[PDB]
């Protein structure tokens, strides 16, 4: 169901959380005082969720969220990152350089506090109450001095909610002492991962296994021999009981941003130049890139990776351009808006309608400057591998930056046809007066032809081939390095991005000021019950039901995928779809121990209707009485509109079975102590 | 459920049936001497099946079909292809050349008869028992002299049934002025026709109508001005009261071939060799078309239904050798004649086993000459486009093959490199001692270099371009037409496409004479209850349920596609998801008359469990009274091994609801005369 909600929303909430199934008293789930289910969910590593899950500091999260650590210690020796990885005991747990997990000590709401201190500052359009800066010297003075003296690994942060309509300060308790204990191998970890990414049904094995380590009483302590594991305040208990279709299911972690008071006429911005544009220029690239890897297999080597990375955020486009044609956003949008107008004008209260119409109006000022913004960052800045060649014992310098702009998985071959087909594009959306200055070149140099410019750039240049740049230097001429085409080329559209950047930031702070106004009156009008604070990367709860859907007429898609699923796929060419040799031993023996239904099926992943965004990876999935029954891991394509317009009957939570976890655990990698230490329950 | 059954099973088969669902009387669908259902079916065209829909001689089929006719009588003045065709009177109704629709007036068991006389063929091994002619010519015989005199109209066949174990005579009745009254457009005929080809869900609304005509007295007459619609002895109540799942269906056709008493050699060959070498070689040459066709806008238009064509096989290939993969085919074969042995052993008769190593030992000695036949076939006679080029007053005769070859839709180019990637992989599987002669100069004059051979075709050749071929006559020289590359090419593997098939056709009558002794023991052994005779092109029908599957694990395709699919479906710019204007508007408005569900929503197509095969286009679905629900159009690509063993779980008919052609006669062709002549029931 519909929000990410703040634990203070919990009493709020409750009645339609016990609606849908919920049997946990309040207070176990959380309480501002003592302790609670929400003492178990850490912030880990800056962005992903984690879950406390032994009385030992045992940390479950994704496979992906720990993929970083994993390759830290892999070798060719010993390669953790394809073969999984199983420390036999906690002294064999490798400590990791530069990580952190974070747990919220305590949560205060502090609007008071704040709107009193903001008072001093006479200027009424200082944005200052959205500061970063600001805030954290009001915390600050609030936790007194000699805090950080009088309570070991302890700190404070205050954030906006509401568009600045209300402040929480949390209390952070940060380790550094976080040690790798268990890692499935990546042909489980990334099971489907490029080709299935945004997709339900979904067969991937994505977790991963640490573990905080502490001080003798319990406080963070940096990395020492003489630490010992975390005797955490809660932990999970693992459920072997399964889910069943209509099961209540509740994650809590920290989604990152959401977009759920725009106006209709950012709806129609986010769609015509943020989605638009995305679209048409990775398709253009993505298709050139696809063409080539086809017809090499070298170029399938070199490119593989990056054609993924492009392809992530272009199909989260497409999914949400989709549901802006399909399901109705704009419309919901602008019904909110006519609502509290309507109300507002009963009210006799005019604001509300102004600053609808202030960020009506900057949405309107700013068209033209955002266009050329996005076709210049999406077509060229990361488009064209070429824009990011260097600019300038200064030479070895420069060596350095050559090296890695034309490194091993670069062809420069594959970058001209890439930039032809982007720039041809580009050109005919761009007109020439607002072309950064060395692309008129084009028209006034080579007669409109493009391969001609990008070919005397590649023939030219010092950086256009390796010899090329060691017969430069070599022989340093600094007086042909003024004149290099790619440099111009790059200095030249880095200049146009950066002033449009510069033109187009102003813009923002209309329309954040006039959303504090919005917000405000939508919630005098409504209350909070049923519109949720944006997220901010701050702990929320979002509850639901493990339930499938129909993506489109005549199919559905059921709540569970199974092992079965997994064989299915199996294709031993296609590296992200290998099966691991001791997981397909496993099904063909039925060696499912206590992890299967009573069918004899064994359960991979589910799905649920929380409400969920990037930051939601490695969430614990809560049932009716708190216990993990899984991991949430990814989304839903026809979800993805859900940062701006829930979508009930769509959106799902893709989450991995947590008797899936165990068995992997059990019978892929013999881990034994790791069942042992938690705490396992019917 | 399973099998193609003759009408004179239809006793044997009854009780399962009525378990299934039927509650007519045996004599109403199919009897002996009256008038039953199966008076309502016919053979429309050589191959399609179509259904008497009026008592003044509609006929219903699929648009498909259909297509040559409408295709005929249109015109870029009035193109009823992508209009449709609404006749509004009778006399506007459309007559067609070289046309017919059969009725199967009589079915008689002749067995006896032709097991007599064959005892006047001393040889053993004469392959008489299944020859059409002499067949016939014991047709005419029992039919007696004067037949034809006697009988106007009329016509006999007798044909061969469970590997000549069984033989039925067929008394046909056969018209030829059948006029095209009614068409849809394309938009809704062929609906995704390609893209969706094999798929289900499906939401084509593949069908047309056409009217018998005839004397006054309902005999056959060949086409004039004075003749009327034939006032047929039966015809089809049109149901209003829809489908549900786990709904009775039944159907009446005539299926093409199955290969339902394969052993499980001749199924391991099937894969080895006919399917993997067609889905290899078409995937390499569909591959360099698409790579073509997207490079360049017009050899997309040129090459896009050569490219389809290709698809259509590759893949039903695709399909078989994913059953045959998991399905567990090959053991279902081994299992059905390990049975027979043991039985046959026990009976102390080894004829059956002895027939099964013969089987055995003629598909294990012809295994290189059939590997050899379909590499020549899939990889180069339809491969490459140019092995089809022409083969020599007599210049203009000449000029004209020439002129059909290189045609509006041919490139050189992409003829080239098809030829390219086709020549390498037969080359790389045909050594040279097999390889037809011209070939052996890859090797030989162009050291392996197959671009270098291929390109000295083109070079050299007066079929290589126009003016080529214009500067060859012209100037003929007769001198240079011997030494041509292309003519020697083209020459060289026919003649060994030519020598391979006279090779293999010997190895076909073992087969053939074993197949009688082994069908013979099953028929002893276990009865015909559960063993249906292969299908012959003869009438048959078959039994199922309207039912959904599951695909893949998590996913479930339901029973029924509806007009909202279409529309989510709806793609301007690509004309297979084109939606017709007077459709959509339809949609719009809700305006589905009485065709709609109680819930509003309306049906286009279904599934069902029947067991189908080519030849069942246009087949009427009846539901357990009889009357029309619906018109057989395709299956889906999980059950084309269902040719070889029926699959409960996977196989599905893909029916179009008899409520959607209704609703596109009324609202899309306004053809309201052609509703009230049918008998439409709740
Ligand atoms: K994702
Ligand atoms: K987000
Ligand atoms: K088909
Ligand atoms: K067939």
């Amino acid at each position: 169901d519909e929000g990410m909600w703040l634990m203070q929303q919990l009493g709020r909430k409750y009645a339609q959380m016990k609606e849908r199934g919920l049997k946990m008293k309040e207070y176990d789930l959380y309480n501002p005082n003592g302790t609670s289910l929400k003492d178990a969910v850490v912030l880990f590593d800056g962005g992903c969720t984690g879950e406390v899950v032994s009385d030992r500091g045992l940390v479950l999260t994704n496979h992906h969220c720990g993929y970083d650590m994993i390759q830290a210690h892999s070798t060719l020796e010993h390669n953790y990152l394809e073969n999984g990885f199983w420390a036999m005991r906690e002294a064999d747990e490798l400590p990791n350089k530069d990580i952190s997990v974070v747990f919220i000590d305590k949560i205060e709401d502090v609007t008071d506090y704040v709107k009193k201190e903001l008072k001093a500052i006479k200027d009424p359009n200082s944005m200052d109450y959205l500061s970063p800066k600001y805030l954290q010297k009001l915390a600050d003075k609030k936790a007194g001095k000699n805090f950080s003296a009088k309570n070991p690994g302890l700190s404070v942060e205050i954030k906006a909610f509401y568009g600045g309509n209300l402040y929480l300060m949390f209390t952070k308790k940060t380790y550094t002492d976080v040690r790798l204990v268990g890692a499935p191998p990546s042909s489980i970890g990334k099971f489907g991962a490029d080709t299935d990414n945004w997709i339900w049904p979904r067969h991937t094995g994505d977790f991963s296994i640490f573990r905080i380590y502490a001080d003798k009483n319990g406080n963070p302590a940096p990395y020492s021999e003489d630490n010992v594991p975390l005797k955490p305040k809660r932990f999970f208990n693992i459920s072997l009981g399964g889910v069943q279709e209509n099961d209540y299911a509740m994650i809590m972690g920290f989604p990152g941003t959401t977009h759920r008071y725009f106006t209709a006429s950012e709806v129609d911005e986010w769609k015509s130049i943020d989605n638009d544009i995305r679209i048409r220029m990775r398709d253009i690239r993505q298709g050139v890139m696809l063409r080539e890897m086809l017809a090499d297999p070298q170029i399938k080597i070199m490119y593989s990776a990056k054609y993924a990375a492009s392809q992530n955020a272009y199909k989260r486009a497409i999914g949400a351009n989709w549901a802006i044609k399909t399901r109705g956003l704009r419309q919901n949008k602008q019904a909110m808006q006519d609502r509290l107008i309507a109300w507002g004008a009963k009210q006799g209260t005019p604001r509300y309608e102004e600053a609808v119409h202030e960020i009506d109006a900057t949405v309107a000022k700013r068209a033209d400057l955002r266009r050329r913004y996005w076709m210049i960052e999406e077509g060229i800045i990361r488009g064209i591998e070429f824009a990011r060649s260097p600019i300038p014992e200064a030479i070895d310098k420069i060596r350095t930056r050559y090296s890695k702009f034309a490194n091993k998985d670069y062809s420069a071959e594959v970058d001209k046809k890439v930039a032809v087909a982007m720039l041809t594009e580009y050109l005919k959306e761009i007109p020439y007066e607002n072309l950064p200055l060395h692309l008129r070149l084009v028209k006034d140099r080579f007669a409109g032809d493009v391969q001609a410019y990008v070919d005397d750039i590649f023939a030219r240049s010092v950086f256009g081939s390796e010899a090329q740049f060691d017969a430069f230097a070599a022989v340093p001429s600094v007086e042909k390095l003024a004149e290099d085409p790619m440099v111009l080329f790059a200095s030249s559209v880095f200049d146009e991005y950066r002033k449009l950047y510069n033109e187009l930031r102003p813009y923002d702070d209309p329309i954040l000021r006039a959303q504090r106004t919005y917000i405000a009156g939508l919630l005098e009008m409504d209350g909070d019950q049923d519109q949720f604070p944006d997220a901010n990367l701050t702990l929320r709860f979002t509850y639901g039901q493990v339930k499938g859907y129909s993506p489109r007429d005549n199919v559905y898609y059921g709540h569970q995928t199974t092992l079965d699923g997994v064989m299915e796929k199996e294709d031993p060419d296609n590296w992200e779809f290998v099966v691991d040799p001791k997981l397909k031993a496993v099904y063909e023996r039925k060696d499912f121990g206590r992890y299967a239904d009573r069918s004899g099926r064994m359960p991979v992943a589910f799905c649920a209707t929380t409400h969920t965004t990037g930051g939601n990876s490695g969430s614990p999935v809560m049932n009716a009485n708190g216990e993990l029954i899984g991991l949430n891991f990814d989304r839903n394509w026809e979800g993805v509109g859900g940062d701006i317009q829930y979508l009930a009957d769509y959106q799902r939570s893709i989450i991995v079975d947590i008797r899936y976890v165990l068995l992997v655990i059990d019978k892929v990698g013999g881990c034994q102590r790791l069942l042992d230490e938690m705490n396992i329950v019917p």
